[PDB]
């Protein structure tokens, strides 16, 4: 065709996750929980009211199959999710914060399936790139456990699909959610065929992983790369890490597909991090990935929603990425003049030191 | 025996979107009363209330407000939520009266709306009247005190308090805050007062990402020695909890144990230099999950009764902020050089 | 064409109304206001997740023009709405409960425009019928005043459009929101070219109108018909009123178009009425209108959202109407077995008496 | 002088969607604590608290619960919100103790969770333990009373209370409710007790749409003469406000003035026949806007202090329900024939 085609995966069901649920400890009940669907729903609704949807190609998600999940997760993980989802009131699963409503496994299948649908249509050439605004998120789900709001690891399920079904030999997952993608790291730990990169706040969540000396094992040694930035890092540190480490690592690896785990909890207003990224930072991060993807594999890249918890500001951070994909700047970030003066734009010595240490790991990528 | 606690149901009755900019309306606004209400409710369900002396607030008068604010500010406020603003400032006065008189040793005034951004001329940043400056002016003008210290550990800069006492050495104003957080263009170390007040305003603008390590170091290296140097007859703490590791309106990493130690250091120096005449007045804070435990930790520092554990203690202890970083210590040491002019 | 075409008008902006805002009276502030967008948004989202959207033809609304509004409202009403919408914080307008956010007049134009778009496509034959899930509502807006959450009178603006632009000579507006359509009654009070029918709880809102002896004036005498049912009426009274009064009145009048003002606040769970209609009642009401429309004007009818305040049950009441239009029963009402035993299904003597008095007014319709 | 008021912060700390049925999750559930919390807060900001005697609740014991409930119910409840259920029943006991002893004349226990649907065997309808039946059993077994009356004007049928005292004439159980509202299959006039209890359960199932007219007529024609006939030594009122004109869980039209008159009629007959020994225990109610004014109206009936107007008085006065309709009066007159067997 002769149309610029940027895919957008959304489904009302992604906003229907049951995020509902100690007195002895005098922990008073919360009604509006941290992972409430409002935050990501406001992002979807801004895509629509900003007019960006007029430049996007809506892509209907279809459920991932059990076989799609079993490519990267244990049968026990899947059996546990089916069991909890079948309970009359649903329940928690994996850890103390991850919850399934009754029947909620359907949304988890559809979230993974949305990442697969975007992957299929990008690899086929039907779409140049796109954004999958899926819920629930994925990157903390390991081979063995759901956790951290993540039932199934959507980006890893997409990468395995691209490998097994679409013939790809090298995939890179670049995770810029502010928390460590420990699930993705675990799944591909011993596998050089998926380069796994996580940039995150050092020791944020999980508090015990994401360190720079977690580099893979066996055939996978050197094919996991963690960038654990200090609290308070903003656009300066993030853009420097993308230009000094992530882009050069991708060029060295030559992935046939780049899957971005796109969270916005590194934003300056997110409660679940101390990072200071603005919408302008996220726009640049997205643009750097699109550019290096065009350079090394003909633009085969796509973005899949992970975390983010600011209902005020996440919609504008997500829109900035969308506008980087469409080339259409239709709406201004209304916080930019206040957030820009708050700090984070300048690269600090301690931030630069971490990134430069991470840069030394690129030599072991082949 | 006598720790005062100022609360009133009306403090929880406090009552910007733009469609052309596609800013979708928010139902639950940032300063919603739930967060401070959950603090009060934890004071009761924890049993801490059994060690506190409840203190009824009474409305501050127009003359109370006009000791520090211009008529134009008060007329703007009048031209019916002003009732709660009066009662908030009135609660700070009530606690101040009862500490100075000797009825109470110390106490906490969980008031709303907050105060430290209100300057002589303008209300701003959720603040109608400057509660702590109104209580200090009352202590000076009605109760006869010559020197008051206001120590503001809300994570934002106390620009209102700085402005009110800018040219006045009879109120030492100290603000520790995240550099450039709010307001974005104030709170720098070179803002030191003017005239007779030169040297009697002290800003500690810590970098984003600072935690217990930087905060405790700042208190032991700067704030406590500044207080010893100044010899205040009363210490009023502007106690916000928005430096907490979960607060959306800052990037700092203070834990409930950090706020406890911060309160302890103030009580300890007060006990040593002015008979323990100190009190704590609520400023900001926006984490419904975590602010109640930060506030309780300060209460427990006043009552000496540890009745409840912070459920996050193991979590945040592994997240960092507890080590003093070199960039943090350099800012603090710079500020410490300013004490020689007090 | 050879496709069954049932239109569905929705726009994200309809869920963006600012429903935000006394201490002396010790009236404690409410955070989640009565007219919060959640209720009607849950109806839109159930249209999507129930699969009903697959049988619907999405119709994009376009803004009504000032001229469309000025066909039925005073210039002062429109000037007031523009003034309030322009204020930095918006403000109340008309009465003490009707609120505009900053820029909120755009949603009011788009709500009226959605009713116009459905009217155009039904009259043209592009659609057989359809449902416009617009917000804000319309039926309390008079010639002179916005009120009762209603900025502009959407169904009257649509009827006037159909008359002035599309050539129609007779239109009927049938209003089954549980409150009296006093705005619609006022606009067409002296006009026999729009038959205005309101069925509502007697004395609910406005408390001082909706009575059976309000029948129009002048050329309009006998061309306004109020059915003020007693509190506690349910399916029995409503279906009887539709079969004994509303359907015969429409047959006598022979409208070229039937516009339904479709509220669901007569439902058994709505806080703003004491009525007991179930989803099955609303399904029958819709079906009776579709049937009489097919009999007398070739199916030229359409439904436009008015009120409703139960987030639990309004989605299932609205879906029941949607399913009556599509012919596709894809989802069960999960309350039907409990609501059905609660009363309201039986026609009571006092309910029948009111309806029969209303039936005597049909003789004056020509 | 002595009107008791039972409240505890924990009563406001009380902590169904199905995706295959496309029932979208609800965040703010029907029994959210805001509604009853707003009632408590209006008691304070209205100044009514200044005329009340605060009464601290204490936990009801297992033996308190087992006077009316089976072990299987209590074991199901145990197998940590049960703490609040204990404290709710305990608050009803505390008020009962203090009324019977003479320390207080009357009072209101604003407890949560509610109680009247809990039968001997099963918790249900938001009710864990039957608070009013636990207080009546305490009054009988511990305090020696021979006759108790429980008058339940929550809009739903008190099936739990009916079940507990079904075969017992020593507790006269009266429920006025919307016919077939909840549970949908109980509350009919032919449910009159069994055995020694035959004639000592009295249901008044009013039709949907009933308002002040039917409710006041029912109280003057049935409930008050039933109480005079029975001569209770204590009157316990199960006070719900879900018959209010704005409640989503009923179709009745009672206003705040209707609840005031209802409370007044009970206090008046109590003052005449058992020394005023009556008390009021919170049951249901779901209108955050209007329930606080309905509850305050009952408080004002106990204290005799009208400090605040109902902001809806003019609105609802024009909405009807105030006239007694023929279908309503026929139900009431039918129920009145049942008094001859008390
Ligand atoms: O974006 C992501 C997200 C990864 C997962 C991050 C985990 C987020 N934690 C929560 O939501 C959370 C965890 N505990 C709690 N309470 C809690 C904490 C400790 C013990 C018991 C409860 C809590 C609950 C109610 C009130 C107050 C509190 Cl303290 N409340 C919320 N990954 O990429
Ligand atoms: C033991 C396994 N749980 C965790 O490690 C865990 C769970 N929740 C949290 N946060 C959390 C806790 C309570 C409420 C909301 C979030 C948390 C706290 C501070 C900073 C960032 C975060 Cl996410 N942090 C860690
Ligand atoms: O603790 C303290 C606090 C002092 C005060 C700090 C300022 C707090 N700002 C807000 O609450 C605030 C400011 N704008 C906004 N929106 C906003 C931003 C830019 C333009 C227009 C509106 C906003 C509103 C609705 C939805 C989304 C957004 Cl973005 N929303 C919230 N001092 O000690
Ligand atoms: N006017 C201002 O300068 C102004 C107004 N709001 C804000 N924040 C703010 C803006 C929107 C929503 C909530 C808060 C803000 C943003 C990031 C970090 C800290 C803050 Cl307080 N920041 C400055
Ligand atoms: O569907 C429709 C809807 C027609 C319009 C129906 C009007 C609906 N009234 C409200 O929303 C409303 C009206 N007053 C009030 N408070 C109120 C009542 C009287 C005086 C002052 C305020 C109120 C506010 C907060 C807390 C408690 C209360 Cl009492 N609170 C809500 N038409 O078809
Ligand atoms: C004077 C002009 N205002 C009204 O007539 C008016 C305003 N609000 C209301 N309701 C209302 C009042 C307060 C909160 C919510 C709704 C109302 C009350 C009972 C039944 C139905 C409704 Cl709608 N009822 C009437
Ligand atoms: O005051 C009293 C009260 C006594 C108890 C009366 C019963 C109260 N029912 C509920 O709260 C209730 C019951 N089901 C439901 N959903 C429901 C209905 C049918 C099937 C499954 C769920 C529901 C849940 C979420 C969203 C939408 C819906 Cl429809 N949602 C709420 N007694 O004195
Ligand atoms: N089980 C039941 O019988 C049952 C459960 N919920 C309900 N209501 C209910 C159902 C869903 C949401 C909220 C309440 C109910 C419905 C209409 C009128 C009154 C009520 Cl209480 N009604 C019965
Ligand atoms: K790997
Ligand atoms: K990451
Ligand atoms: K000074
Ligand atoms: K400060
Ligand atoms: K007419
Ligand atoms: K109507
Ligand atoms: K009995
Ligand atoms: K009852
Ligand atoms: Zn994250
Ligand atoms: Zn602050
Ligand atoms: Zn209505
Ligand atoms: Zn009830």
């Amino acid at each position: 065709g002769h149309m610029k085609k940027i895919g957008y995966v959304w489904d009302t069901l992604y906003s229907w996750v049951d995020t509902g649920t100690n007195l002895s400890k005098r922990i008073q009940p919360i009604t509006h929980h941290m992972n409430h669907p409002d935050t990501k729903r406001r992002f979807n609704e801004l895509v629509m009211t900003s007019g960006q949807i007029d430049f996007l190609t809506p892509i209907k998600p279809y459920p991932a199959t059990d076989a799609d999940i079993l490519r990267v997760h244990d049968k026990q993980l899947l059996d546990n999710a089916k069991n909890v989802s079948n309970k009359e009131c649903g329940g928690d699963i994996g850890d103390r914060v991850t919850h399934l409503g009754n029947g909620g496994i359907e949304i988890a299948y559809l979230s993974a399936g949305g990442a697969i649908e975007l992957t299929k249509k990008v690899i086929s050439g039907e779409l140049h790139t796109g954004y999958a605004l899926v819920s629930p998120p994925g990157h903390h789900a390991t081979k063995k456990d759901s956790m951290g709001f993540c039932i199934f690891n959507n980006t890893s399920i997409a990468a395995a699909y691209a490998k097994d079904i679409l013939g790809l030999k090298r995939v890179a997952i670049v995770d810029w959610d502010v928390h460590h993608g420990n699930g993705t790291q675990d799944i591909w730990w011993e596998d050089s065929s998926v380069l796994t990169i996580s940039i995150h706040q050092n020791k944020c969540f999980p508090t015990n992983s994401g360190f720079i000396n977690e580099r893979g094992a066996g055939n996978g040694f050197g094919y996991n790369l963690n960038i654990p930035l200090p609290p308070g890092s903003g656009n300066g540190a993030y853009i420097y890490a993308f230009e000094k480490v992530i882009v050069p690592a991708l060029k060295k690896y030559e992935p046939e597909l780049i899957i971005v785990g796109s969270g916005f909890d590194a934003s300056i207003l997110d409660p679940l991090s101390r990072m200071m990224v603005s919408s302008e930072g996220f726009k640049k991060m997205a643009s750097l990935i699109l550019e290096v993807s065009n350079e090394i594999n003909g633009g085969k890249c796509l973005f899949v929603q992970e975390g983010g918890y600011s209902p005020h500001y996440l919609p504008f951070c997500g829109l900035a990425v969308i506008e980087a994909l469409t080339g259409m700047h239709t709406l201004d970030d209304p916080l930019i003049d206040m957030v820009g003066e708050m700090g984070g734009n300048e690269l600090l010595p301690h931030e630069k030191k971490v990134v430069d240490e991470c840069a030394n790991l690129i030599a072991d990528i082949n």
